[PDB]
C-alpha cells in the first residue's frame, strides 16, 4: 500500500490504561501509531483543556508521550500541533472502559480528545466499550473502522462516536448509525460527612433514559450493534431560532415596541 | 400596581454562576443587578476555571464554602459542578434559572463547547426558564451586560419562553447607549488553534502552553461573531445535542458503501 497511516491515539483513561494499550497494539499491526494521553486515569475532564498552566510531558521508553496533568483535549492539541510532526492523518481515542452516549457526550474526554482532532485528513475516532471486558472486540471494530476509511473516504462528519456492546466479536450484529439519545435531568447528589461533621457532595448517577428509541445509540447498543453517531461542534439550536426571535420582540427586549 | 421597572424585589429564583469564580468582577456585577429584583444565590467556583468547560468532579466529594454575603463557592468546583451542586442539593428554594456570568471574555462561535461560562448554564437547562450564559465581548463594560441579562429575565417575568433550553449570550463591550440591538444568532466557526508556545522552566525542561484559538471561518451575516462586530448583543440558543444530523445519511452511504461490520 502506498501509504501507511499515521495516527494519533488518546483518551480519557491515562497511558496505563487497558483500554488504550490494547487499541496501540492492535492498529500498530498496520498503522504508524504515537501515543499522547493523560499521565493518570482523571475523571470526568470532558473537553477542558489547560489554559492558565504550561504543561509538562513525559515519554515513556516505548515512546508513548503522557501529558502531566493534561486532559484529553490538552493532549491531542500538543500532539496535533507540536509533538507529532508531520500532523497526524487521524487522532483516535480510546478504547474508552465505558461507553459515552446519548447526552452524555458532551462530557466525555473521550470524545473530548476526538472533538480536538476533528480538522485531520480522516474524521476522528472516539472509541468506547459500554463495559470493561472485550477491548479486543472493540480494537477490531476500530481497525475494521480505519481500513474502510482509507479505502473510501468520508466526506461529512469530523467526528464519529463509536460505541462498541462488550461482547465477543462474533456476537456483535453489526454497525448502525445513529443519533445520539438523551436521559431525564440526573438529580441525585450523595451527601456524605467528613470526620468534624461537615457535608460534602458526591456528584450522583446520571438521570434515567428518556429517548432510547429505535435509531438512537443506546438503542443499537442494546441490541448488540456498534452504534456509530457523527457528531459536530456546533451547540447551535436551529429549530429554537423563530421562537426566540418572536420572544424577544413579544417582550419588548432589543425592540422599543 | 405600583410603577417601578421591576416587579417585585424577590420574583424569581436565580442560581448564579460563572467560570472566573466568586470573586470575579463579572459575576459580582451581575450578582448585584440580579439582586434588586430577584432572590439570588451565588455558586461559583472558589478561582478562576475558564476552560474549565463542561469537566466535573466525579471521583472526589466537594466541600462549599459560604461568604459572609451568602454566596457559596465549591472548592475546586468546576462551573458544571456548581449549578449541579446548587440546583440539587444546596439551594432551598430550588432556583427557577440559572445565570451563568457575567464571563471576562467572549464565548463565541466553536469556543462554546469549550466555555464554563456555557456548561453552567447547561447544567440548568431543565429548569423552569431557560438558562443564560452571558459574556462580554471585553473586560470593560460590566454594566452594560448586566443591563442587557436584566432585560432579558424581565422579559421572561412578562411571558415564559416556550422553546429553547439555554441562551448564550455576548454582549458588546460598549456603553449601553451605543449597543444597536439584539440578534438572534447562529454560532459561527474557526479555524483550528495551532500555535503551541513552549517555555523551558528553571531546569531547562520544556513545557508547553496552549496558545489562542484559530482564526475566523464562518462569520457570516447571522453568526454570534457578526451580530458583536456590528454592536448587536447576540443571542443563540443552545442544545446539547452533539448529533451531526445533516450528516447521517452520508455517514450511513459510507458504512454500506465500504462495509464495514457486513459479511459482504
Ligand atoms: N483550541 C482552542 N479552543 C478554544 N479556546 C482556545 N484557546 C486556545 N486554544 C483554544
Ligand atoms: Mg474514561
Ligand atoms: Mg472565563
Amino acid at each position: 500500500g502506498m501509504a501507511s497511516m499515521r495516527i494519533l491515539l488518546s483518551n480519557d483513561d491515562g497511558v496505563h490504561a487497558p483500554g488504550i494499550q490494547t487499541l496501540a497494539k492492535a492498529l500498530r499491526e498496520f498503522a504508524d501509531v504515537q501515543v499522547v494521553a493523560p499521565d493518570r486515569n482523571r475523571s470526568g475532564a470532558s473537553n477542558s483543556l489547560t489554559l492558565e498552566s504550561s504543561l509538562r510531558t513525559f515519554t515513556f521508553d516505548n515512546g508513548d508521550i503522557a501529558v502531566q496533568m493534561g486532559t484529553p483535549t490538552d493532549c491531542v492539541y500538543l500532539g496535533v500541533n507540536a509533538l507529532m510532526r508531520p500532523r497526524p492523518d487521524i487522532v483516535v481515542s480510546g478504547i474508552n472502559a465505558g461507553p459515552n452516549l446519548g447526552d452524555d457526550v458532551i462530557y466525555s474526554g473521550t470524545v473530548a480528545a476526538a472533538m480536538a482532532g476533528r480538522h485531520l485528513g480522516f474524521p476522528a475516532l472516539a472509541v468506547s466499550l459500554n463495559g470493561y471486558q472485550h477491548y479486543d472486540t472493540a480494537a477490531a471494530v476500530t481497525c475494521a473502522l480505519l481500513r474502510g476509511l482509507s479505502r473510501e473516504p468520508l466526506r461529512t462528519g469530523r467526528i464519529l462516536n463509536v460505541n462498541v456492546p462488550d461482547l465477543p466479536l462474533a456476537q456483535v450484529k453489526g454497525i448502525r448509525v445513529t443519533r445520539c439519545g438523551s436521559r431525564h435531568p440526573a438529580d441525585k447528589v450523595i451527601p456524605q460527612e467528613d470526620p468534624r461533621g461537615n457535608t460534602l457532595y458526591w456528584i450522583g448517577p446520571p438521570g434515567d433514559k428518556y429517548d432510547a428509541g429505535p435509531d438512537t445509540d443506546f438503542a443499537a447498543v442494546d441490541e448488540g450493534y456498534v452504534s456509530v453517531t457523527p457528531l459536530h461542534v456546533d451547540l447551535t439550536a436551529a429549530s429554537a431560532h423563530d421562537v426566540v426571535s418572536d420572544w424577544l420582540d413579544s417582550v419588548g427586549v432589543g425592540t422599543q415596541w
